[PDB]
C-alpha cells in the first residue's frame, strides 16, 4: 500500500482538488484543518468531506481538525500593534499560515506522515502566504524537519475556472465550501520583502512552538 | 464467465442487449451515466426489478455515475461556437463521447475490457448510432485494450424486433428511461459533421482519461 | 399579520440577502426555487435554508422547490439550434428566468401572492436577464398578471462585496450556496438589441404555459 | 365543490394529460382503469399514479381498477372464431372498447358520476375504438343512460409530440406508463363499416350486461 | 435421492394427480406453472400447494410460476387472423401448450431436469392439446432436446371420477383448483389434421424461441 | 332501507350467483353454510368469502357456518338401515337438506329474518332436494312458519354455463369453491313419488327438532 | 410580575453578579453574550448559566448568545491597518464594544427591552474601553434610542475581592466563567481623545449597522 500524506484542507476548491489529484492518483490523503479561533460559518466543510468520501471512499483516511489559536494568537495576534506600525500591512495571514506549519512539524511526527500538501495557487500570489517567497521560505522551514512541503495544483492553476472544471469532472461541487477568517478584505498588498521580512522574524516564535509542542521546552524563543 | 458492462438507460435496446448477454451465461455491470440534463429518471428502477427478478446473480451490479462534469467540458462549454460553427446541435454526440471517457476510466479502475450498448440500425439518423460514429468510438476504445460491441445493433431492423424479444423474457415493452432535455432539440447532421466534431472533441476525451486516471492536470 | 411574498431564491448570496432584507421589515417570505432540469450540486442549498431559519424563524413560510424543466425545454432548449444560429449567441439562460416567470403567474395565482422579489444587481448587469432591458420587459410581463415584480438588491449591489459583508452582518456566510447551471461559461455577451429581441420572440411562449398551467387552453401559441 | 368527472385511464400519455388538463382546471379527477384479463406488465402505471398524485394532490379524488375479463370474455372472445370469419379483422380491441363502456354506465349511476372521460387521439384514428364512427357511436350509446362521454385531448393531439410536450410542462414524465394487451399487433385495419357493424352487432350483448350490473336480469340478450 | 422430475400443473384435478402419485412413488416434483397473461382467478392455485406440501412434504422441490405471456403472443396471438381464417378454428389453446414446451425446453436444460409429466387425460380427448397426434408430436419435439415427455394419468382416467376419487384417498380435495383461460369456451372441435397442420406450422416459432431463451440467437424464422 | 335476507351458502357457483344477485339488487345477505359432519375439504370456501367481500363490500352482512349434525343424524343417519330397506334409495343428502331447513326456521326466528334463498337449479334437478316436489314441500313447510323460500336462479340456470359465465362477469372465479360431502357419488336415482313419501316421514322429526331448538319441548315426535 | 431587563454577560464575575443582584430584587434578566467571532474556550459559560438557573430559576428568562462577527468585522477589522496608522494603538475591543451596542439597539427594539445593565467596576480601570469616556459616549448613543444603560455594581465593587465574596454568599463560584478573546490591549495609554475620537469615527458605521438590522436601509454610512 502506498504511503498516506496530509493535505492542508479548508474546503475550498483548491485544497479539495490537490486532495482528489493525490487520491485518483492512489495516494490515501488525512486532511486536516487548522482553526485559528478567528474563522466563522464553518458548518459547509462537512458537506465537502461528505462529497469526497462519496466519490474516492477509503482514500480519506480522516479528518482531523486542529485548534491553532494559541500559536496563531503568539505568532500574528499578541504583538499585532507593533507588526502593523513596523510593517504598514496586515500580515496575520500570513502569520496564520506560519502557525500552521509549526502544528504541522508537531503532527506529521507524531502521525508517521512526512509529505504535506496545500492548495495555494499561481492565480492567487497576491496573497502572501501564496507568493513564491513564502513558499520556498515554509519549504525550507519543512525541510529542516525531514518534511516534504508540496502545493500540487499550484503551477496548473492560472485561474479559479482551471480549478473548478476539474472539482466538476470528478463529480464535486464547484463551490468553496470553507469557513472565512474574520480577517477576509481586512489588508492591503505587501511587497515580497516584507513578507520574508516577516516570515524571518516569527520563525524563531514557530520553532519554539515546534519544541513546545514536543515536550522539549518550556523556555520562550 | 468474466463479467461485461452493458451502458443501460432502461431502455428497450440496452435492456435487451444486458439480457441476451445473460442468457449466453455472461454476468453484467449495468452502467447509467447521468449527464445532468436528464428528466424523470426514477422509473430505471422498475426496469432495473425486472431484470434482478428474471436474470437474478447474472446483474452483477447497477453503477449511476455522475458524468455532468465531463458532459459540460466536451459538448456544453462551447455550445454557443460549436452550433454556430457546425450549424448542428450535436450535444447528444459529445454526451456519447463523454460516456465512453469515463467508461476507459471506470473498466480500468474495475478489470472490466468489454463493453456493450443498445444502438440500432435503424436509429441510425442519431448522431452517436451512426456507422461512422460507431467505427470512431470502437477504435478509441481499442486504443486501451477496450472493446466496444453493440450486440442488438444489426439485429435491430425496427423497435418492434427489440419490443417483442424483450416481452418474450417477460419483460415489459416499455422504455423505462428518463429523458435528454434536450430531445427534439437538433436537426440531422452529415457524417462529416458527426465525424468532425468526434475528432476536434477527442484531444478533451483523452485528456479527460488522463486527469480521471491521475496522470495530469494540465489541459489538451 | 403582514401578507407574505415570494423570493426566487438559488441559496446564492444576493437572493439569500433579498430575502433576509425583507424579513427584517416584518415581511413573511415564501422562497421559490426552479430546477430547469440542467442544475448541478444543488444539495448546499438546505445549509442556507437552515441558516436562514436559524436567523429569522417563523418569517420564512416555505420553500418550493418547482420542476419548470418542461416549460424551460420549450422555451429555450427545443429550438436551440434556430435560436443560436439567428442570434448568434447562446441564450438559453434568459429563456430560463422567462421559463420561471411564467411558472410565477402560475404559482401566485394559486398560492395568493402578489409581489415577487429577485436577487438581480446591478453589477451582474453583463448577464442578460439582469439587464435593465430585460428587468424592466419582465416588470411589465408580470404587471400585466397584476403582479409585483421587484428586485431589492439590484440598486445597493455594486460589486459581490456589497452583498457578502451585508449578510455577514446578519450572521450567515458570504459564500454563495447555491447549484450551478451547466450552461456555466457557456456563452459570449450579447447585445441589449438580441436580449429584448429573444424575449418578444419567446413571451408568446410563455403566455401560452402560463394559459395551459390555468387549465385555459392545451393548443400552441399563434 | 366542482363535481367529480371519470377518466378511462391507462397510464399512458394521453389519458395521463387528460386527467390532468381537467384537474388543472378546477376538476376533481377518478381515475378508471380496466383490466380485460389480457393485459401484461401493469406495474408501471403506479408509477404513473404517484406522479399525478404529486402533481394534483386531492384533485385526483381515486384509482379504481376493475375487472373487466368477464364483459370482455362475453362481448369479444367467446365467438371470436364467428367474429374473425365474418368480419375477417380481429377486433377484440373494440370489443374490449365497448366492455369498458358498459362497465362505466354501472359505475357511473351506482358512484355518482354523469361525465366520462377518455384520452383517445385525433392522430391514432387507424384504432377502431378512436375512429370518430366510434367515438360517435359510444357517445350515443353513453347519452341513453344520461351519461356525458367526452374526449378532452382528441382534436389537440395531432401527433404524440403534443401530448409528451404538454405533460412534460407539467412536471410529468413523457413515458406511456401503461401495460399493453397481449393482442398487441395482432390485427389490421377495418374499415368504418366494419367497426360501425360490429359494434351494432355486439351492443345488445353490452346493454345486457348494462342490466345484469345493475341487478334487473339474469336471462341472455 | 430419485432425480427430480417436472410436473406441467395448474392446480387442476388430473396434473395435481400425476404430481402425487410420482411423489407416492419417492419421486421429488418440481410443479411447473405457465401464466400465458390471459387466465384469470389464479389465485385459487396457492390452496392446493399447500395441501400438496402438507401430504408430501419435501417430495415438493419447488413451483415455479413462468410467464410465458411473450412466447404466447408470439406462436397463438400474433397472427390470430390469418390463423382462424386459414384454419377456420381458435386454437389458441393448441399454441398456448406449443409455447408451454418451448419454454420447458429451456428450464429443463438450465435447471437439470429430463422428464417432465402432464395430467393430459384420454377423456378430455376432444381437446387438441390432449389428443393423441398433439401428445405424439409434442414427444418428439421434446425427445429432439433429449427430454421424455409423460403423461402418468392419460390412459388411467376414462372420466374425471376415476382421477377424482384417487385425489380423496390422497386427503386431498376432488375440486379443480385452477384458474380459467379467459379463452375457455371460445372455440369448436378442431380435427386431428388441423391440429396436426397448425403443430407444424409453429414450430419453427418455437424451436426459433428456444434458440433465444438459450441465448444462441436474435433473428426470427 | 332494505330487509337483509339469507343465503343458503356452500362456495359453489349457484349459491355464490344467487347471493351476488340479491346483493346486486341491493338486498344485503346474510351468507348461512350448514356444516352436516360428514363433509370434506371445507377449506375453499374462505376463498369464496373474500371474493364476495370484495366485490360487494358491507352487502355481506355476515357468514353462519352452523353445526347441523345433530338433527342430520336424527332425521337421517340414525335409521338409515331401515330408511334404505324399505326406499331401496339412499336419501341421506335429501335428509340433509330437510335438516337445514329446520334448523333455518329456528336461526330466522331468532335473527329477524323472513325470506331465505338457495342456488338450487333446474339443471340439476335429477338431485332429490333440488326436484320441483321437494322444493314445493320445503317451500310450504317454510311457509308454515311464516317464512318465504325462493330459489331466485333456479330458472334461469338451465346449465352449469349459465350460472359460470354470470360469475365471470362479476369478476368472480367460475370454480365451485365448497366442500363435498362424504355422501358423495354415493346413491342412485330416486323417484319423485319417493322423494316426496320421504320428506312426509321425516317431517315430524324435522317439525319436533324446530320445537326444541326453540326451547318449546324436550319430547320426541 | 416585574418588567424584564437585559444583562451584558460574559460569564465573568461582575456581570454575573450584576445579573444575580437584579433577580434578588425581583427583576427578570434577560442575559446577553456577544460573540465576536474571535473569542476562545467559551464552552465554561454553560456552567456558569446552570447555576444563575439553580440559584434564580424563572428569573433568568433566557441567555441569548447573538453572532456580532459581521458587525465587529466591519467596525474593527476591515480597516485595521488604517485604524493602527492613524491612532497608533490597537483599538479592536472599544470596535468590539461598538459593534455590542449596535447589536443592542436591535435585540432591545425587537424583545421588548428598555434597560440595559453591565457589571463595569471601579477597579475596571486598565482597558480604553472601560474608560469613562467610553461610557458616557455609548451611554448617549443607548439614550438616542431610549434605551437606559444602567451598571449595578460600578459602586459597591471597589475590588475583585468585593464581588467575590457576594457571589460566594449566593452559593455561585467565584471564578470567572468567560471565553477569551485572542485579542489583548497593548502597554501604551492612548489619550481620552483618541479613544474618543476612534468612538465618532466608528460611530456613523454603527448607527447604519443599527439602520440594516432593522430592515431600514442596504445602503452603506454617508
Ligand atoms: N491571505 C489570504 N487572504 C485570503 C485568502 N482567501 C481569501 N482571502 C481574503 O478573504 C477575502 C474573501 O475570501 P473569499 O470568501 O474566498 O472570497 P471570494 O473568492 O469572493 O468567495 P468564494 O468564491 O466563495 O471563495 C478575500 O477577498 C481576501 O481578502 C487566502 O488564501 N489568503
Ligand atoms: N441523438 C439521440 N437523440 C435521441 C435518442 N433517443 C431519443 N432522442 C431524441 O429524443 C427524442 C425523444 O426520445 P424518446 O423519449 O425516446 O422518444 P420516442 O421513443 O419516440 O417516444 P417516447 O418514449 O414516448 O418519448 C427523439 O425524438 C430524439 O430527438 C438517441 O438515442 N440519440
Ligand atoms: N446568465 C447568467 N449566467 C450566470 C449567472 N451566474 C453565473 N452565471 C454563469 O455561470 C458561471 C459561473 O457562475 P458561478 O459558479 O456562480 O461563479 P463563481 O464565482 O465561480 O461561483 P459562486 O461562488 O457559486 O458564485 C459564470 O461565469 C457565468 O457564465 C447569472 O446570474 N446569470
Ligand atoms: N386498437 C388499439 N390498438 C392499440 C392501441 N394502442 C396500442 N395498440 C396496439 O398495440 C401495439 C403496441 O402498443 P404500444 O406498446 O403502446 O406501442 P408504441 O407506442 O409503439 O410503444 P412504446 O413506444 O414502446 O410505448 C400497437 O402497435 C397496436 O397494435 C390503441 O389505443 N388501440
Ligand atoms: N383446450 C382446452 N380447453 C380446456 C381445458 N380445460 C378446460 N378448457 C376449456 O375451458 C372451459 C371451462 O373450463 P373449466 O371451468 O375447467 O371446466 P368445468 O368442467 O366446467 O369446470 P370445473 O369442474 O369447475 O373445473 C371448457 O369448457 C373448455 O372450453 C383443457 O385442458 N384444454
Ligand atoms: N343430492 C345432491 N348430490 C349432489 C349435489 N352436488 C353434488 N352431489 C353429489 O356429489 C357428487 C360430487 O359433486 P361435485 O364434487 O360437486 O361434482 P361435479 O360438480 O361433477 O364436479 P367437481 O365440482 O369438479 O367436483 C355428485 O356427483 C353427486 O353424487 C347436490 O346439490 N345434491
Ligand atoms: N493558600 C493558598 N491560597 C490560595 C491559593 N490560590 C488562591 N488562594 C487564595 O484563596 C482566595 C480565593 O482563591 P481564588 O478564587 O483562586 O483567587 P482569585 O484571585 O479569584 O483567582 P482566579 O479566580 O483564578 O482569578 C484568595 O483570597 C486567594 O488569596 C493557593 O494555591 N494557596
Ligand atoms: N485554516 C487552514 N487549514 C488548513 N489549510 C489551510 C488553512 N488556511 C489555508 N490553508 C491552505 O492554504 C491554501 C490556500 O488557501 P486558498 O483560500 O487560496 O485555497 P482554498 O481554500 O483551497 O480554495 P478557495 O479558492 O476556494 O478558497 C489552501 O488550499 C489550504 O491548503
Ligand atoms: N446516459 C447513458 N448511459 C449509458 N448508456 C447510454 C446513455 N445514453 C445512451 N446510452 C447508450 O446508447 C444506446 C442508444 O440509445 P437509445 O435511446 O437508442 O437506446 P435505449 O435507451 O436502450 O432504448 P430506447 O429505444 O427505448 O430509447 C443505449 O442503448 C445505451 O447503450
Ligand atoms: N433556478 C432559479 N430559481 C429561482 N430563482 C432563480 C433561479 N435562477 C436565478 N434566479 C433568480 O435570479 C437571480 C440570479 O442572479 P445571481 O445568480 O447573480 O444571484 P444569486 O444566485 O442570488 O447569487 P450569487 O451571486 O451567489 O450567485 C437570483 O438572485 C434569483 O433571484
Ligand atoms: N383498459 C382501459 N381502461 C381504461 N381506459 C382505457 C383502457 N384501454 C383504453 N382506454 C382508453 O382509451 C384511450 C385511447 O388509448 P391509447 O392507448 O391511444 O391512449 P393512452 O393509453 O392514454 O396513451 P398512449 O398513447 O401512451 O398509449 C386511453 O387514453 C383511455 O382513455
Ligand atoms: N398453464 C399451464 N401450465 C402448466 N401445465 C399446463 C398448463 N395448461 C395445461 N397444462 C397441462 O395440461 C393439462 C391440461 O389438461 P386439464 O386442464 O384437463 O388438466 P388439469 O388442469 O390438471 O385438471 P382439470 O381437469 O381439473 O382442469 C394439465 O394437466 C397440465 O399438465
Ligand atoms: N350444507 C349446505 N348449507 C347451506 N346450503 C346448502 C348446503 N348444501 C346445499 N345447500 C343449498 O342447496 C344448493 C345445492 O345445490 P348445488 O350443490 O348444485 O349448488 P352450489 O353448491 O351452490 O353449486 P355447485 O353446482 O358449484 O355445487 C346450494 O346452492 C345451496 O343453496
Ligand atoms: N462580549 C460581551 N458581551 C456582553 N457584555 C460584555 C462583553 N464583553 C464585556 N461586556 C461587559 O463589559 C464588562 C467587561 O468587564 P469585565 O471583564 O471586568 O467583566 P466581567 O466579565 O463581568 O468580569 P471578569 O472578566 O473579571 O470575570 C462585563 O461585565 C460586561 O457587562
Ligand atoms: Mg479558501
Ligand atoms: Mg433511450
Ligand atoms: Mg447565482
Ligand atoms: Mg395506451
Ligand atoms: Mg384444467
Ligand atoms: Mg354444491
Ligand atoms: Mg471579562
Amino acid at each position: 500500500s502506498v504511503k498516506p500524506q496530509l493535505v492542508m484542507f479548508t474546503g475550498g476548491r483548491d485544497s479539495t482538488l490537490a486532495a482528489c489529484y493525490l487520491m485518483l492518483q492512489g495516494i490515501p490523503v488525512h486532511l486536516w484543518s487548522g482553526n485559528s479561533g478567528c474563522s466563522l460559518h464553518r458548518g459547509i466543510l462537512s458537506h465537502r468531506v461528505e462529497e469526497m468520501k462519496n466519490r474516492f471512499g477509503d482514500l480519506v483516511v480522516g479528518h482531523t481538525v486542529a485548534d491553532i489559536s494559541g500559536a496563531f494568537r503568539s505568532i500574528a495576534i499578541e504583538a499585532l500593534e507593533q507588526d502593523i506600525l513596523k510593517y504598514r500591512k496586515n500580515l496575520v495571514l500570513l502569520g496564520e499560515k506560519l502557525a500552521i506549519h509549526a502544528h504541522l512539524v508537531d503532527f506529521c511526527r507524531r502521525n508517521d506522515i512526512n509529505t504535506i500538501n496545500d492548495g495555494i495557487t499561481h492565480y492567487q500570489m497576491e496573497f502572501p502566504e501564496q507568493r513564491l517567497v513564502a513558499k520556498t521560505f515554509l519549504m525550507e522551514m519543512m525541510a529542516q524537519y525531514d518534511i516534504n512541503y508540496q502545493s500540487p495544483v499550484y503551477e496548473f492553476a492560472q485561474s479559479a475556472d482551471d480549478v473548478k472544471y476539474r472539482l466538476l469532472q470528478l463529480g464535486i461541487s464547484t463551490k468553496s465550501l470553507e469557513g472565512i477568517s474574520i480577517f477576509a478584505d481586512s489588508f492591503s498588498t505587501p511587497s515580497d520583502d516584507v513578507v520574508l521580512a516577516y516570515l524571518r522574524e516569527k520563525a524563531p516564535l514557530a520553532h519554539n512552538i515546534v519544541n513546545f509542542l514536543a515536550g522539549e521546552t518550556l523556555n520562550p524563543p
